């Protein structure tokens, strides 16, 4: 049978081993009888990529200069990956994603179907309480869901799977009475011990309402993940921080234990970490610990940091999100080189009522990624287009998403706006409300190159 099902998206597919071109031939032609744009094959096996530097650039030239929207890949080892999955923001799915995708007649989550084996919790859809915790936990925890592969929801629906609370006393689990609610320690142990999470330290992490207060907490976090990992190879960079010192800033007020979790995170990598705190005196700091070469805070516009700035002026100034980017990548990265979201938070630009927007084309790490950056701009975003939107942000002009909105948009009345990604990421990286009309903000073809990728923006 034929359809459009995937006109003007195109593929990639890694053939690992010569006895995989039957289904790579079998992919491909279910990906031409449905209308792909381009669809190529790339055979791993058959090129010594031992000693040749497959990064951004050559991935670039190689495989562009049209963006590549799905790399079709039953194993993430492939020397590129990382450029492809962390950097460019493509998702990497099996060829089963493929099939399901003709079965089913439609655009599937792509997050079920990554092979990455730390993707855990790639079946998930998490919905992080606000009410139960600050600005940086939800950041990182969000962060480390994410790295896990797992999708992050902002209503409970019948498809969520997992809510997160801190305790019993929050006002989530009264409000409500098939779901479960977990303690954060559910996401961290797959964090940490990269394996499911089985036997009595899976009902440690569920809602016990006998936690009335803060001791047995601690006593439940402490058991889970205080005291020897599963899947070692996965991430093999012991040395990661090594003679690295990050200086926490107070801004992030994590619940201790979490504290310690970051703690250790970065000295399990041989970094070392000194927590800051409001009454200290910053200039003798960094004189008592000279090696303190970072920064990891929460706010761009904190008094520490200014002081720390000009103490310290090549001091490398990262958020916490930093930390798990470069965990990602194997590399430690200049923020520089990483993305916008890897900064201090700007001030919130906006407010809810001027940006509220639905997006649509965005997939797996595009759609975390277009996600953060409205939060951290100040506004919401929403899985579903209606009215209360604001504006719709686009990368290209198919589908029923971009029809409908763009016809909303010629009604003088509702003055719903359609415009690209570009825009949010000018606004944040100027930090100024820049207008979504302009030209720059209105091309729909941004798939004509792989360099206008949601991400790029800010780089270096």
């Amino acid at each position: 049978s034929t359809s459009l099902l995937f006109e003007q998206l195109n593929f990639l597919i890694l053939v690992a081993a010569e006895a995989e071109l039957p289904i790579a031939h079998s992919t491909r032609k279910l990906l031409m009888d449905n209308s792909c744009n381009n669809c190529q094959i790339y055979e791993l096996y058959n090129e010594n990529l031992k000693d040749v530097k497959t990064d951004k650039d050559w991935f670039m030239n190689k495989f562009g200069p049209q963006t590549v929207h799905f790399v079709i890949s039953n194993t993430i080892n492939f020397p590129f990956y990382k450029i492809v999955y962390f950097d460019l923001l493509i998702p990497v799915v099996s060829h089963t994603w493929v099939q399901d995708s003709v079965k089913t007649k439609r655009h599937l989550r792509t997050n079920m179907y990554s092979p990455n084996p730390f993707h855990l919790l790639r079946d998930c859809q998490v919905y992080i309480s606000k009410s139960s915790f600050n600005k940086c936990e939800y950041i990182l925890y969000s962060d480390l869901l994410h790295l896990l592969g797992g999708t992050l929801v902002n209503y409970i629906s019948n498809r969520t799977t997992h809510v997160i609370v801190q305790s019993p006393q929050d006002p989530i689990i009264a409000t409500v009475s098939e779901w479960k609610f977990v303690y954060p320690i559910w996401i961290l142990y797959h964090f940490k011990m990269a394996k499911p999470l089985k036997g009595e330290l899976a009902t440690l992490c569920e809602l016990d309402m006998q936690d009335t207060s803060e001791e047995q907490l601690f006593a439940k976090w402490e058991e889970v993940i205080g005291d020897s990992s599963s899947q070692l190879t996965l991430h093999p960079n012991k040395t990661l921080f090594k003679n690295h010192h990050f200086a926490i800033s107070p801004d992030l007020n994590f619940f201790t234990p979490l504290y310690w979790f970051l703690k250790g995170f970065i000295e399990d990598l041989d970094g070392k970490v000194t927590p800051l705190s409001f009454s200290d005196d910053l200039k003798s700091v960094y004189q008592a610990f000279p090696d303190i070469d970072c920064y990891i805070g929460h706010s761009a516009n904190s008094p520490i940091l200014e002081k720390t700035k000009s103490i310290k002026p090549e001091i490398h100034v990262g958020n916490v999100s930093w930390l798990f980017y470069m965990f990602a990548l194997q590399k430690f990265t200049p923020v520089s080189q990483c993305k916008l979201i890897h900064q201090p938070f700007h001030a919130k630009l906006f407010t809810s009522k001027e940006l509220t927007v639905a997006y649509t084309n965005y997939f797996g790490s595009q759609r975390f990624y277009i996600q953060r950056l409205v939060e951290i701009l100040g506004g919401l975003s929403t899985p579903e287009l209606t009215r209360k939107n604001t504006h719709l942000i686009t990368k290209s002009t198919i589908g029923k998403k971009f029809k409908v909105a763009k016809k909303w948009s010629l009604d003088p009345q509702n003055a719903i706006i359609v415009t690209n990604h570009m825009w949010l990421e000018q606004c944040y990286m100027n930090n100024s409300k820049l207008n979504p009309k302009d030209s720059r903000f209105q091309n729909f073809k941004l798939d004509d190159n792989m360099g206008w990728n949601i991400g790029q923006i800010g780089m270096d």
